[PDB]
């Protein structure tokens, strides 16, 4: 079997990309943030604590015919930026793209945090990441992807995100017209639980590449690309102005400014970020301040290959029993 479903920007900056899923008999379609990131399928529902629903479409177990509660399970979830969710769990079947799990984990939600509720456009999160990482207790559960891996064409999917602008999560296939020359392929650990890899090196626009091992995760879930102060630093010193703050919690740049491409390694393969992929606009309505998209990732103990550096490319999370990572440009 396979599956694909087009993922959308929530907003005009691509703060974070929905992908339609269907859950339930019949179907309860919610818009879900795929992120490689984390390992739990959690939505809002009708169990969801009234104030803390604004605009969401909720999950209501009791209207399908296939939901079944996990007696006894819960779950609980906080997120690298300081959100969190939990509640309880049913097993539904749950459909993306057309390719449909039976027997899913759908974790439903009592309370999320308040980034969660003020966000209207996104019904929840789909896991992508290693099952180890999943919260359910005290029986953990598997991804829609695990679930899924056996049913596959091929034990993979792929993440083709767009800058400003659909793009496509498949399942089972590789779909060779989607990008261009060749996939490099490179090593995965999955000790943390993440599609965790090590980066070759990086230049700053026109400059020259820089060898250097850069270990991180690819993370759909997140919007940024957070990397070590030193390879920040060096990018941002190539823009007139743009200095790190304190009081906005990142490096910012002057709203006139013509941002510098971002290249990384991925084995002897390059990719490019252009840089207007680097531009998240003012840091308030109508500041001259923006927001840069390449940030430090001290103080969060890892490195993050997230939608900036993902969308420019056409990336494989190969789940072979040997996982691997693939890019290509596109």
């Amino acid at each position: 079997s396979t599956g694909s479903a087009t993922t959308t920007p929530i907003d005009s900056l691509d703060d974070a990309y929905i992908t339609p899923v269907q859950i339930g008999t019949p179907a309860q379609t919610l818009n879900l943030d795929f992120d490689t990131g984390s390992s739990d399928l959690w939505v809002f529902s009708s169990e969801t604590t009234a104030s803390e629903v604004d605009g969401q479409t909720i999950y209501t177990p009791s209207k399908s015919t296939t939901a079944k509660l996990l007696s006894g399970a819960t779950w609980s979830i906080s997120y690298g930026d300081g959100s969190s969710s939990s509640g309880d769990v049913y097993t539904d079947t749950v459909s993306v793209g057309g390719l449909t799990v039976t027997g899913q984990a759908v974790e439903s939600a009592k309370k999320v945090s308040s980034s969660f509720t003020e966000d209207s456009t996104i019904d929840g999160l789909l896991g992508l990441a290693f099952s180890t990482l999943n919260t359910v207790s005290p029986t953990q559960q598997k991804t829609f992807f695990d679930n899924a891996k056996a049913s596959l064409d091929s034990p993979v999917f792929t993440a083709d995100l767009g800058y400003h602008a659909p793009g496509t999560y498949n399942f089972g296939f590789i779909d060779t017209t989607a990008y261009t020359g060749s996939i490099t392929y490179t090593a995965v650990s999955t000790k943390q639980g993440f599609w965790e890899w090590t980066s070759t090196g990086y230049a700053v626009g026109s400059g020259t590449f820089k060898s250097t091992s850069i270990d991180g995760i690819a993370d759909t879930g997140t919007t940024l690309l957070y990397l070590p102060a030193t390879v920040v630093s060096a990018y941002w010193a190539q823009v007139s102005g743009a200095k790190s703050s304190s009081s906005v919690g990142g490096y910012v740049f002057p709203c006139s400014a013509t941002l510098p491409s971002f290249t990384f390694g991925v084995g002897s393969a390059r990719i490019v970020i252009p840089g207007d992929y680097i531009d998240f606009g003012p840091i308030s309505t109508g500041s001259s301040s923006c927001f840069g998209g390449i940030q430090s990732s001290a103080g969060i103990g890892i490195n993050i290959f997230g939608d900036v550096a993902l969308k420019a490319a056409f990336v494989v999370f190969n789940g072979a029993t040997t996982p691997t990572l693939g890019f290509a440009s596109k």
